């Protein structure tokens, strides 16, 4: 990784936080090329103090967003460690996550919208498949919209997938539980089968957000009923907008080794 100077880095304003860190807007101040200076918008990822036993897992999921370059992935430029901080800086990416972005605009994010979005995550995933590359936590808050549809010059909205966050090989037990239906089955009943099969599954609990206006399935439920519900081997209910309900419980496969290939999913897709 590229080392960010600290007092090249400005912290502004609070985003959100994910799993053992907090998420800041700010500044790096850096030469460009030509020698410009420049002072650019970034995403700051500061993985909390307390747990900065995390930090190599931290850092090692960033690493793999730039083990490849990809149109439909965020682009990391580098870290800043500085005392107990460890500090990923990455592209900031301007309409921030889809999660909330479904949920604001559900009364005008149409199918073709929600379709189009689906086939670039799986042009992503099918890129992140050929290279036998695991994410390991695909789902709509690891989204980010780069651009709006331009309904008057019929420009496409276009997303990103961000990097994945401390593996769930290494988080605490509970912290997968909170995080049934995305993370499979197989990896509930034990973390290290985490499998390129894993993000067809996760990818299936995605396509479900972004079809369901930015519900969280199965929030109603809380830890040890989400256990019960894959004992269970139920489906998540098909989503009001069903016209992708086929191919998501066709992903949410309990057997893994039928779930489809990133190839077939696309090619699904298309098909609609
Ligand atoms: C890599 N990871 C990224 C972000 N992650 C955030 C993590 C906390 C929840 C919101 C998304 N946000 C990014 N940008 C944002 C842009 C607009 C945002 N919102 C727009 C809608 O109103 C609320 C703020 C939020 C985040 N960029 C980014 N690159």
């Amino acid at each position: 990784f590229h080392k960010i100077r600290n007092e090249d880095l400005i912290f502004n304003e609070s985003l959100g936080q994910g799993t053992f860190t907090k998420i800041f807007k700010g500044v790096r101040r850096e030469v460009g090329d030509y020698g410009q200076l420049h002072e650019t918008e970034v995403l700051l990822k500061v993985l909390d103090k307390a747990h900065r036993n995390y930090s190599e897992s931290f850092f090692e999921a960033a690493s793999m967003m730039s083990k490849l370059s990809h149109k439909h992935l965020v682009l990391n430029y580098g870290v800043c460690v500085c005392g107990d901080e460890n500090i990923l800086v990455q592209e900031f990416v301007k309409f921030g996550s889809l999660d909330t972005y479904l949920k604001k605009n559900k009364n005008c994010i149409n199918i073709l919208w929600k379709l189009e979005v689906a086939k670039q995550l799986a042009a992503a995933m099918h890129f992140l498949e050929e290279n036998t590359l695991i994410h390991g936590n695909v789902c709509a808050k690891n989204i980010l919209l780069i651009r709006e549809e331009d309904r008057k010059t019929g420009n496409p909205p276009f997303i990103k997938l961000s990097d994945p966050g401390i593996s769930i090989t290494v988080l605490p037990k509970d912290i997968l539980q909170e995080r049934i239906p995305w993370v499979p089955p197989e990896c509930i009943e034990n973390p290290k089968n985490l499998n390129l099969a894993t993000d067809k599954w996760s990818f299936g609990t995605t396509l479900w957000e972004i079809c369901s206006g930015g519900d969280k399935p199965l929030s109603a439920l809380d830890s040890q009923r989400k256990l019960q519900f894959y004992e269970d081997r139920h489906q998540l209910p098909a989503p009001k907008a069903a016209e992708l309900a086929n191919l998501i419980n066709n992903c949410m496969d309990y057997e893994p080794d039928h779930r489809p290939s990133f190839r077939a999913i696309i090619r699904d897709l298309n098909s609609l």
